[PDB]
């Protein structure tokens, strides 16, 4: 147990990629608060590889010498930024939640839910690209895998959209993950199929339920810079 | 004039483009001086457009779902990096240029040669894109067109390699036209065609010749904020 007692703000976070690697680049980023959202989809370099594109059903067009991402569900452009920028508009947004909060909050812990530990990899690559890592952390104070809470209520491997009927859209898009890795855990950490998102003790449960496994920030970069320096030197 | 006297370092800058207007992206910077030179490959979002490839004889090709450079020349591979990355390398280049020149450095003047304002522009507004501007600035204090030299010792419309030449590579390389801008001022502003590169009053003729057409780049922001003012309106 690493992070401290606290008033915090929950935040399910998910991300879709080009691939399942911490060399691939990520195309969506998504956030969620019951009462606040956040996605954003991003310009990728190269193109997603053909699991990635199944997965998310988005993919690269080419029109001449322009590159933009198309759903291949509804067959629309999909409306993207850079990087950088869908960046700069998630710090904001985390910034606004924290101010919303008021002077007693004590930052955001982002959640999110896989069983092969990837989200807070790229988002803090790709901070750490840009050097926003700084500006993150005075928002952000942990990354959480909320996957544990599922495995002391089960039964080995259940995904999330699998759990959320249980305990009770497609999933693969970042913005319904994020929404389902909240609700699953705030299920979950309430022993309730219906809590009240806005119960004070219900967030409290969910908070309480998630901290052991809450990670520091300081300690996934660490995590991140070891996985980084293996990948140099095997490649 | 805005750009007050003092011992400036000289340096000759130019870029290869996707297009030649300001929402088109950078694919090679390069800077030169006579004992220093920097270039570096960039990686696009889009493609270079047929004008462009043309121009600079360089292609983006697609190997399944990976992008990347290729020479139409050599018919090799380019090895590129990200703007962001490719940035941090030319600012880290710029510093350790100014250190060497020691404590009685007054800053980097960057030296382009076109008839169409438009390399300072790209520059900065990729500077502005990732929070770098600032920085830049400790370091390069202004950017000055030496055409304006040219046009003094002119005959309308001549290129690099025609000035050259006469006061006498590839030049759709941005590295070539780096060499060449630097090399065609120091010629025009001691009115010799082999002047001393390394010479006190050499390097002394040449800043003083461009010294009245070096804007400062608080002017060129000014600018560049106004003409993307103009494009987001007129869209």
């Amino acid at each position: 147990v690493e992070l401290p007692a606290g008033n915090y703000i929950l935040v399910g976070v998910d991300i879709d990629t080009t691939g399942r690697r911490l060399m691939d680049e990520i195309v969506q980023l998504a956030a969620y608060t019951p009462t606040d959202h956040f996605e954003q989809y991003i310009m990728p370099y190269m193109n997603l590889n053909p699991a990635a594109r199944q997965r998310h059903q988005v993919r690269v067009i080419s029109i001449g010498f322009y590159r933009m991402l198309k759903s291949m569900q509804t067959y629309k452009i999909i409306k993207s930024k850079s990087e950088i920028a869908a960046l700069k508009d998630f710090l904001n947004w985390l910034e606004q939640l924290k101010t919303k909060a008021g002077p007693s909050s004590d930052g955001i812990v982002l959640i999110y839910h896989e069983e092969r530990k990837f989200i807070p990899y790229m988002i803090l690559e790709s901070l750490k690209k840009y050097g926003l890592l700084e500006r993150f952390t005075a928002s952000v104070k942990s990354f959480a895998n909320s996957i544990n809470l599922a495995k002391a209520s089960i039964i080995k491997n259940y995904s999330l959209r699998k759990l959320s009927k249980i305990l009770s859209l497609f999933d693969g898009n970042a913005s319904v993950r994020a929404k389902l890795a909240f609700d699953v855990a705030l299920q979950l950490s309430n022993s309730d199929g219906k809590p009240e998102p806005k119960s004070s003790e219900a967030l409290e449960n969910m908070f309480n339920a998630i901290r052991p496994f809450a990670k520091l920030v300081v300690s996934d970069v660490l995590e991140l810079d070891i996985q980084i320096e293996n990948l140099e030197r095997q490649n």
